[PDB]
């Protein structure tokens, strides 16, 4: 049965088929020590996707090899026994279980310590067991029968919960992923692999920089396969070149990660430096007043980087004022500048989350209850959106568990769902946003919130949240009033970027609404608590909506020339024909 | 027949090839006494899993080989009987029952007076009786077919309140945990079977320190077993290492085991003894001022501590006065020293009640209670976390009902739930803490306050609490206004915690504040309405936002002179990258 | 749908609030039974007609009520959501919506409670524009409870006809009757 249901992977990798393994060195000593007990013997490994699993299993195969094990496991052997066996190339119920049983007596014979490994444990198991190894496999457990089991943490947990009993045959092992400059050192080991599976030379600096890239371009998939995958797909962009060579840094793999998804000079010419000294400039140009919580913002939001301050902690905001203010402009602004995508942040719509805090709850309905988009509202997103902001939409109607949930990630952000799996996020710069303190704002003292009157907004803070919400929040951030100091010229800001994407500039307005128009915009429109909101809506109407009724007469070349066109707003601006 | 898919255990024991169990001969009298009964004659141990039920009656085997067994019962054997048995061969409905009657059918005609057992009681009853080889027995109890088994105290209840016929079936016999010296008897009666297994030879005062690490590591595990979990793990350590001679003493064993939570010297040191002597002296390195409050707890401690307190319980203490005067601190920098770990610290909401409170304290219940974390906000850290500190925040707004919930903890230690289960708190320092007497605090009357401010603060907690609450508390203890004078080291403290804690060694700080910049710090950073704790958001403002971002632009490269210069706090850094 | 008539200044006033584009929504503010209702058809018609402001000319009325609040719904909450799935459904494209609302006694919740109530200030300077209309003896207690429903809402001062006034709109009614009746 083992010529036909297993690999024999020591042998194997005696004679070659191995990827030398580094990184792992603790894991392979742990296994080892838990494969030499007199009792429990069986270890497994829990980690996630592109961890290092198998190369854990050949790492033990290599100390197997060098009998550089304790005397117990010198005659140790290891082979894999998974998935073709189980389902690939099986038919019927029982198919598998049969052949188990078959391997296991093959197995049992005494043909040296024959140490077998699961890669997939969720394959055994399952849903409904049915036997499927789990009661033969511990039943026959005397007849030495060793095995390494292995999951991801996400299933592990759900098959434990589910059974309880391999767990306490089992040692747990949990696999972390590696530090970027681990991952390069595994990206060397392998670099001979790509060199020769693509026929190119591979610099070292371009091995630095695929791992640097995997944490910012695949957030979804953990760094030894992330950095490993670009290095495959720019080797062989390589060695496409070369068929009609070498992998370099920025000009095969930074790009050849940006075509995965677009971003043709982000990533490669951020350096954060420069945003700060004057990629903060910009958020201050984007969004207008306002801006010691730009300052605010940026400042907390670079203190996370480089980990200077404690990098468990993403920056995190409390951000209060006025409707209309810009709050949610400046966190996608800021997802913006920092991340390349002000839409690649997730808005938590917190006044919907009453009682229902289930799917509803960024950690889901707890596994296994109906309502099964376990998370989906926010923990899958944040998965596959973990480099964008995080906002929460009235905070102060989140239901407290939700409170709870953001106290748990707001410090020491192990993002955690109720599927039994870590996001760890901690590169998610989390806004919360609040009407709470709306009532002081509304005092009107100063269109920047001046002292006092800014402290009975966070006084409305204090009696409204747990301190310890507030002591962990890297900032309370107040959005003034815009006032006339700003929306003089933010008018022109929104109608400079609706120009822009207005007709995707094939055909673009001068729109010169001198003052009058821009006043009459921004007077009629500007609310004291809506803010711009009613602005851009006058926008969409008063201009998009008209100039629309005027090119309808098909009467245009190009430009936008303005002649404002003189109960409220009875002049609707109107621009000439 | 029954031995197609069960033990016989006696003749195993007959052969010998199994450990010999030793320490539980109470138990196994106690069984066999039961197991004599004319009547209600089945035993049933209940514990624990890991306990050592199963060798408590592995050792009544050995009574029956060596006939110390009641005549009645002499012409028994034991014979075990599960899971495998249960559902390995178990495909259809029905086949449970076949399989059972089967071999109590077998059994009941003559064959020898088997004692059948079951180690894991509750998948008798399945998960809600259906017969899930259940009615089976009381039927075929008129069959004596005697049985032995045994449950956890938890499944017990679960399973048999709800049964009622097992209660006059069976005379349960319920068992626990041996001293730490009756641990180590076993260990050394097992040390051979490791010394020989792995060829680790093993001191004998390794055996002595295993248990005793056993209890002050393994937090929810079993003395039994786990001692034996360290010694083997302990040895495969060894003869992992010899191959690529001994468990020493304690070291080896603790270094194998404290590194699964770390601490490594902490726990490899003294054993408290020099921490309790020292305990204020070096607490006042971390908790500053308040030596009136440190000395309460290190009296307190010490008396937990050798048994000098009653036993039956843990400490503790009522922190009262102004928030920002340590009341945490000083409960979290002991569970440093107590536990070598701040973070084994349990954090409970006092205000968060109701008289419907239930799953939200401890681990009530009410009906329709159900959703698996039942409670385990205070349980199953304790649980976890069984050599902790717990605290009460504003312990003066819990609800009265709760109160006397705490008295769980502040006397007779063991813990119920409407699990079903039990936590029983011992080396679990409580502490209550309160602002009820703050305003009595605020008359500043000294750094340490006088007494006559404290009789008011008292005043207050007897007319708050019952006195009964009150009189379970090892001391109640006032908190001091912090002023200069402690803060004056509090930032000491802060600033070389954060290069610390800078993620390891990346710049490197000066920290040369002169007394100057320490008290821009204080002026700015601490406050007799939050004392010392705007110190730490202050030194973030100004510490961490201004050297950071000149780290994050580049102009900070290695090293740091650190001080301040001459609207309000534009002082705020001031200095040359 | 019958003629209105006699209301053409109450009903002139509802459309120029209309129009307005701040303090946009219009309350029929005044004495019950006296054709409160006849003004919103009136409303209607002048949109149709579309004599009115050019503000208005792609609008469309719409009389949102009770249905909206209580038969479509089945628990707490409800108002929110029945209100809230038409408001986004009007929010853009479809039409200058203007909505109806025959008592303001709906609005300002079941004690606010976030009934429909918080939809209200949020479209009240949203588009999603709204005609209200009240009885005085409460609508002075509404804007004292609310004080927002003053900030946001035009009240436009209605009162029942004269008897000429009566007697006009009976003749304009004349026919409805004898037609109905024969
Ligand atoms: N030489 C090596 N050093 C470290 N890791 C390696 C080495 N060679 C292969 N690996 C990794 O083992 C991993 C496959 O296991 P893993 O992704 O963790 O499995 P799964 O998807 O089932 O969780 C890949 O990332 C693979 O590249
Ligand atoms: N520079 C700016 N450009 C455009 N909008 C700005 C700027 N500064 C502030 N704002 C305004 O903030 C408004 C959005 O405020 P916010 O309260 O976050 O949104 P919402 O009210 O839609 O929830 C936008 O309409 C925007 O015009
Ligand atoms: N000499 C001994 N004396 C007491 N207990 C022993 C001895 N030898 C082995 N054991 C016990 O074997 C037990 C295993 O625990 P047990 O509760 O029966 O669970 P399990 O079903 O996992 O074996 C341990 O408690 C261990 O102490
Ligand atoms: N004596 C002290 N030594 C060090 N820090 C202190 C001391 N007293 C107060 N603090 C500060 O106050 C904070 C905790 O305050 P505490 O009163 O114990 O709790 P809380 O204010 O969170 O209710 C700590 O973070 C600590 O920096
Ligand atoms: N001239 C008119 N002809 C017909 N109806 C009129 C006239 N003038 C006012 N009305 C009516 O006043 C009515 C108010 O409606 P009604 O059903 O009586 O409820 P309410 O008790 O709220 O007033 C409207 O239907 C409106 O048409």
């Amino acid at each position: 049965y083992l010529s036909k249901y297993a690999i024999d992977m020591t042998e194997q990798a005696r004679q070659g088929k191995l990827d030398p393994v580094i990184g792992r060195e603790e894991e392979i000593r742990s296994t080892i020590r838990v494969l030499a007990r007199r009792i429990k013997s069986n270890p497994c490994l829990i980690g996630e996707p592109g961890i290092g699993k198998t190369a854990i299993i050949e790492g033990v195969a290599q100390r197997i090899i060098d009998d550089d094990v304790p005397t117990i496991l010198q005659g140790a052997k290891l082979f894999s026994l998974d998935l073709a066996a189980l389902t690939a190339g099986a038919k019927y119920k029982g198919d598998f279980e049969e052949r188990f049983k078959g391997v296991l007596k093959e197995i049992e014979e005494s043909k040296t310590l024959i140490v077998l490994f699961i890669d997939e444990i969720h394959m055994l198991m399952g849903n409904g067991k049915d036997d499927a190894a789990n009661i033969l496999k511990p039943a026959l457990s005397r007849g030495q029968l060793k095995v390494i089991g292995a999951t991801t943490n996400n299933e592990y947990r759900s098959i434990v919960e589910k059974d309880g009993a391999f767990e306490r045959r089992f040692q747990k092992i949990e696999v972390a992923e590696p530090s970027v400059r681990q991952t390069v050192a595994i990206l060397r080991g392998l670099q001979p692999k790509y060199e020769i599976h693509h026929g190119v030379r591979i610099l070292d600096s371009a091995l630095v920089t695929a791992a640097q890239l995997a944490k910012r371009y695949l957030p979804y998939r953990r760094l030894p396969d992330s950095a490993l995958d670009l290095v495959d797909i720019s080797c062989a962009g390589v060695a496409v070149a070369r068929d009609s060579q070498n992998v370099v840094d920025s000009d095969t793999i930074s790009e050849t990660a940006a075509r995965l998804t677009g971003i043709p000079v982000k990533k490669l010419s951020e350096s954060e430096n420069e945003k700060l000294i004057h990629m903060e400039r910009d958020l201050s140009s984007e969004v207008v007043g306002q801006m010691d919580a730009i300052k605010a913002v940026s400042n907390a939001v670079r203190l996370s980087r480089s980990g200077l301050a404690n990098p468990r902690q993403p920056a995190s905001f409390l951000f209060l004022g006025l409707s209309g203010s810009g709050k949610t402009e400046l966190a996608k602004k800021v997802a913006g500048f920092l991340f390349n995508d002000e839409d690649m942040m997730i808005r938590v719509d917190c006044s919907e989350l009453s009682e229902k805090y289930a799917v509803s709850k960024l950690l889901g309905t707890t596994a296994g209850y109906v309502g099964y988009d376990e998370g989906g509202f926010l923990t899958n997103q944040l998965q596959y959106k973990p480099y964008s902001v995080l906002l929460f939409d009235e905070v102060e109607k989140a239901h407290p568990d939700v409170l709870t949930v953001m106290l748990q990630m707001l410090d020491d952000g192990r993002i955690t769902s109720g599927q039994g799996k870590t996001i760890d996020c901690s590169n998610c710069i989390v806004i919360m946003t609040s009407n709470l303190g709306a009532e002081f704002i509304n005092s009107q003292q100063g269109s920047k919130i001046q002292e006092s009157t800014k402290n009975l907004v966070m006084g409305a803070v204090r009696q409204h949240f747990r301190p310890e919400f507030l002591n962990r929040i890297s900032s309370i951030v107040i959005f003034n009033k815009l006032s006339r100091k700003a929306i003089h010229k933010i008018v022109d800001i929104r109608l400079k970027e609706i120009e822009e994407r207005f007709e995707q500039n094939d055909k673009h307005y001068k729109l010169n609404l001198t003052q009058e128009a821009k006043d009459f915009l921004a007077k009629y429109g500007y609310s004291d608590d809506m803010g711009a909101r009613p602005l851009n809506r006058l926008i969409q109407n008063e201009i998009l909506n008209k100039l629309a009724l005027r090119i309808l007469k098909n009467e245009i070349k190009d430009k936008e020339t303005v002649n404002v066109v003189l109960e409220a707003e009875e002049c609707l601006e109107v621009l000439p024909n």
